């Protein structure tokens, strides 16, 4: 018999997916400043190359109001196929998590830490069962990231912690 | 001549405060809800065990305005008392955080993370020149490292980048 309580599992989950949502952000903040002349940054704003998103073809929903009718089980299975989309892809951003100044970038193997959240959600359903082109997947990372730690959040806040909030 | 920007220093600065803040209170509140009786968190609530605090001597500001009032350098060199007063105290932790089944506090040598800060906060500053005890201690560890995670969100808010927040 299983032996770590479902809430648990659940705030474990969600912090590991608001420590790569960090990581992305703020790596992606720091190689748009240094790197990106700011004539690049609002041009991209407006036309993103969201071509570079693995995860163009996982239909995620669009607003919070249509995030709050999934159920959890929903909720997880499309968290598990946008982590699943990234797992190939990732190792194109090593040498920009190798360059970062931001705290704990250098040193982190983002493919495990990827691994280990796949890991973590498959467990949760079974109990409930150069430059512009790593700036456009950093993108796509960072707003990955979002999706899966907002898509955590809910899961979490409707579990055995049945009034968590952000 | 040193080659990272005082503004990143600040955020790495902070962003180990504020991993170290919620590693502190994660694993007390795990603590507290797994083995101390309700009886006894309402007892230690209105008469907390500050005499396990080896902080207890170092002078802080008592309220957000007091806090303003501060110099960055001062509040540095306050940061830099509350770390020093746990270097030798937070061994005694060890084994909640090898019990505790929250995210990484099993696998975290906590004593590394608190020298690593220390050196944080120095290199800052030279730019700008059994159950009730454990559970005492680490409502102690959380009480600290939240006012660090405090002083040092304030230093990296007034710093380059002067208007940061929380």
């Amino acid at each position: 018999f299983p032996t770590i309580p479902l809430s648990r599992l659940a705030d474990n989950a969600w912090l590991r997916a608001d420590r790569l949502n960090q990581l992305a952000f703020d790596t992606y903040q720091e190689f748009e400043e240094a790197y990106i002349p700011k004539e690049q940054i609002h041009s991209f704003w407006w036309n993103p190359q969201t071509s570079l998103c693995p995860s163009e073809s996982i239909p995620t929903p669009s607003n919070k109001e249509e995030t709050q009718q999934k159920s959890n089980l929903e909720l997880l299975r499309i968290s598990l196929l946008l982590i699943q989309s990234w797992l190939e892809p990732v190792q194109f951003l090593r040498s920009v998590f190798a360059n970062s100044l931001v705290y704990g970038a250098s040193d982190s193997n983002v493919y495990d830490l990827l691994k280990d959240l796949e890991e973590g959600i498959q467990t949760l359903m079974g109990r409930l069962e150069a430059l512009l082109k790593n700036y456009g997947l950093l993108y796509c990372f960072n707003k990955d990231m979002s999706k899966v730690s907002t898509y955590l959040r809910t899961v979490q806040c409707r579990s055995v912690e049945g009034s968590c909030g952000f």
